[PDB]
């Protein structure tokens, strides 16, 4: 499991409402976030099948 996978997820600054998806790897799951528009981190993904090929391989 990549490390980035341990990340909180991380809104950044922006305004934007965007919904993207981290891996929550306490609860096992690709869950929903709010993301900003600028300034992701690594644990953001357009699906949470994205978010689970990359994390919970």
């Amino acid at each position: 499991r990549p490390a980035f996978c341990l990340e909180p997820p991380y809104a950044g600054p922006g305004a934007a409402a965007i919904i993207r998806y981290f891996y929550n790897a306490a609860a096992g799951a690709a869950q929903a976030f709010v993301y900003g528009g600028v300034a992701a981190k690594r644990n953001n993904f357009a699906s949470a099948a994205d978010a689970l090929a990359a994390c919970a391989a």
